[PDB]
This record gives structure tokens, sequence and C-alpha cells, in this order.
């Protein structure tokens, strides 16, 4: 279950643990703690 959704202009902020480029901060910032914390949640949408 590998997904891949990459857009178009390097972004400001990168998810320094999987390898991710995030547009806006508050979206990262979220993602981040993302990582740790299994609730009902393993596959990603996009
Ligand atoms: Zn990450």
């Amino acid at each position: 279950g590998s997904s891949g959704s990459s857009g178009t202009g390097e972004k400001p902020y990168k998810c320094s643990d999987c390898g991710k480029s995030f547009t806006w901060k508050s979206r990262l910032r979220i993602h981040q703690k993302c990582h740790t914390g299994e609730r009902h949640s393993g596959p990603s949408s996009g």
C-alpha cells in the first residue's frame, strides 16, 4: 500500500521523516504527528 501524490514546485516545507512536500506549514505539523499513533488508520487517501 504505497501512495504517490506529487504536485509541482519546490515547497518551503518538507517532512524530514518520510519525504513528502507540503504547501502549507500547518498541514505539515499535522502530518508529522500523524506518523505516530495507530488508531484505525493505515492507508492514505492521496
Ligand atoms: Zn512524514
